[PDB]
């Protein structure tokens, strides 16, 4: 699996014994903590030395240990699948610590993890959720509605959030227009917003890419015109102070503006977008997470999300494909601060839109692809066979914050393409 | 043994192991530190708990253990004698503590303890060194002459201290005059002395109890005379301020204005004083000890001290007597600051002076007299038979900061007022 079960354990003194301490998720503080997981689950353990004597972790059943962390800090994490039910203990194999009580339980429990029930709202876009490629037709005057929501929404399984949203999902609406039409945009501030909301389009020609002209109080609404004058993938993002604190609670989305002969034709396309949240309390507290303004301006998050949230694009909404098909990948970093280095495991990406120009010649068999905050870019790929193919940002560390996704293709493991064996 | 070699251990991680940590004396802050004892001696060990898991310490070989210790700071003290020689361990007896690294070793050496070869002046006042009774004889005029001296000083072992002296030694001359005596007081302050010094006699009758005609620049003398009316036992002492600093840093002594009688005569006599100093760090801290003037007026000293230093009336000028003698001990305290529980183990006070009056009629058949700073006693007893008998101050945690003595008696072990065995 590419989404482990991960626990942190922390060696000290406690309860009048050396013993592993529980870090973060269901464990934090609890002394020699039992590790719940349930069968063919792969499990991640991380010892982190903590009081600066000699320490590793050891299961005996599984074959699976540490290895030796002398000082204080000294971390040493390992993995195994859960392929075995019931209870093995985890204990230090250096001379008395065991008998010292450095000594807790895995417990492996049958049959797969339920998901925790919701307490805010799912305030994740579907990737799927997009309008599909325009006819040709002559260049027209395109209506747009947009409406700023500031709503209490789902960021983990246990942990909540208070988003600011275009029209109550992370991203905002994916708008498709012709090069040569004329945007007519209404952007609504429902009434129970605290906060003035605005929008920029990198799309947009004139005065804050039209921030300057949808400036809107809470219960009001603006309306703005602007021509489409050149073809790209552009972001879009509110654009009242403070910009960051807008962008990273949520309020980012695409606006592609099709060139007249329309994109190459693709058989599925897909909409994602990556941002930080910055919160007082580490990736994995349960409880309502607060913005921790010191972090924002020094871009040190806590969490690296794919549309909105933690596991959004493997349980909640993940991607669906069928072999053979040609994927079209929509992709935009809102940021607000941190560079993408965007990877699907397993594929290759036959075009990737260079700087999100729809206009210069696509770049060829590329593997990995830098964007910036307030970039987009295009890749397409065929998919050859079956697989989940997994999306990242190869700053793999982001894996450890939230930053992952799913596209589940149906398929044979073993063809001609990738088997296990020989010839 | 009154003088058992102590050793104070905390526990802890260090080396990378759990172990046991030196504290204070010649081990400080070594890891599982020899213990050197010299065959014969009664040995201290106290266990204190640093990190808060369950310890104690155990040497198999004296049937010797501390208490289990707990939680952080909870302690356990014990004793025995180093009867055999060879080397021990002591080690921790809770499960895998001593395979974690929780032992060291116990030296017993044969031979006795070698002293440390001192590096400054004794400033110890020999308890015999005061003058004998006065004969009967008119009333007159004598001369006194003192000396105020700053110098270095023993003041333990491997420790030093800068002194402030009556000629050289604490306590300061003891001064014999009888009742209706003119006295003619010199006091020549040393010229290599950075400090004014005086003094103030509570014998001596007007401003400062001389100290207004007393206060003389280095290289100067102040010369100034006066009756001795009253018959007493009087502490005398510098009075430049800080008066308290002076007198801690040793600048106390004893005036006995006999009464026209005389005392009662007694076989031998002995200058006892206990006083205070307050040092930067611990106890047992070797090398130039510094004075510590939050200490000081906070009184919260470090060493508790009879005529100036640890050992004074141990090992450098103990008190020697024959069986059958009448002994009597003028008691000073110069403090500054602590009031003395005096008492002499295996002793009774046949007669207290009481609040240091000569004149009212002693008590009889005393255990322990209060004496406060800036107060003196007498004691008589007759020595029925043979013995060291102690000398200390019975608010009994002083033993630990300096604060005992040695009056040698040769007589056998056994004998008719108390034996071994049954009548
Ligand atoms: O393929 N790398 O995550
Ligand atoms: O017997 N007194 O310590
Ligand atoms: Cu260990
Ligand atoms: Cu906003
Ligand atoms: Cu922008
Ligand atoms: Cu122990
Ligand atoms: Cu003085
Ligand atoms: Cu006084």
């Amino acid at each position: 699996s590419h989404a482990p079960v991960v626990f942190t354990l922390r060696t000290g003194i406690a309860e009048g014994r050396m013993v592993y301490i529980g870090v973060g998720g269901d464990i934090d503080r609890q002394v020699n903590p039992k590790l719940v997981v349930h069968e063919g689950e792969t499990v991640q353990i991380n010892l982190i030395n903590g009081e600066g004597a000699q320490h590793d972790a050891v299961i005996d059943q599984y074959a699976a240990r540490s290895a030796i962390v002398s000082g204080k800090n000294a971390s040493s994490t390992f993995s195994f699948i859960a392929s075995k039910v019931g209870q093995f203990d985890y204990y230090c194999s250096l001379p008395g610590h065991r008998q010292a009580g450095m000594q807790g339980v895995l417990q492996v429990v049958p049959g797969n993890r339920a998901e925790m029930p919701s307490t805010a709202a799912d305030i994740t876009r579907d990737p799927a959720d997009l309008p599909g490629p325009i006819g040709a037709r002559q260049a027209k005057t395109v209506r747009i509605d947009l409406e700023t929501v500031e709503l209490k929404g789902q960021l983990d399984d246990k942990t909540t959030y208070t988003y600011w949203t275009f029209n109550g999902k992370v991203p905002g609406p994916f708008l498709r227009v012709r090069v040569g039409d004329t945007v007519e945009l209404h952007l609504k501030n429902a009434k129970d917003s605290l906060m003035i909301h605005s929008v920029d389009f990198h799309g947009a020609t004139g005065p804050g890419g039209a921030a300057a002209y949808t400036q809107t109080d809470p219960g009001a609404e603006t309306v703005v015109t602007f021509k489409a004058l050149v073809p790209g993938i552009f972001v879009y993002h509110c654009a009242t102070p403070s910009v960051p604190n807008h962008i990273t609670n949520g309020m980012y989305g695409l606006l592609l503006v099709e060139p007249e002969g329309g994109l190459p034709q693709v058989d599925r396309e897909f909409y994602v977008m990556q941002g930080e949240i910055y919160t007082v309390k580490p990736f994995g507290t349960s409880g309502e997470q607060e913005m921790d303004y010191e972090k924002l301006i020094s871009e040190k998050p806590e969490y690296f999300l794919f549309n909105g949230s933690v596991g959004a694009l493997t349980r909640t909404h993940p991607l669906y494909a069928n072999v053979g098909e040609t994927v079209r990948i929509f992709f935009g970093v809102g940021g607000p601060n941190f560079t993408s280095s965007f990877h699907v495991i397993g594929e290759i990406f036959d075009h990737v839109y260079a700087l999100g120009s729809v206009t210069s010649p696509p770049l060829t068999g590329v593997q990995t692809v830098s964007v910036p905050p307030g970039g987009a870019t295009i890749v397409d790929f065929k998919l050859d066979r079956g697989g989940r193919y997994v999306l990242v940002d190869h700053a793999l560390s982001r894996l450890d914050h939230g930053l992952v996704g799913f596209l589940n293709v149906d398929g044979p493991k073993n063809d001609a393409i990738m088997h296990e064996g020989p010839p």
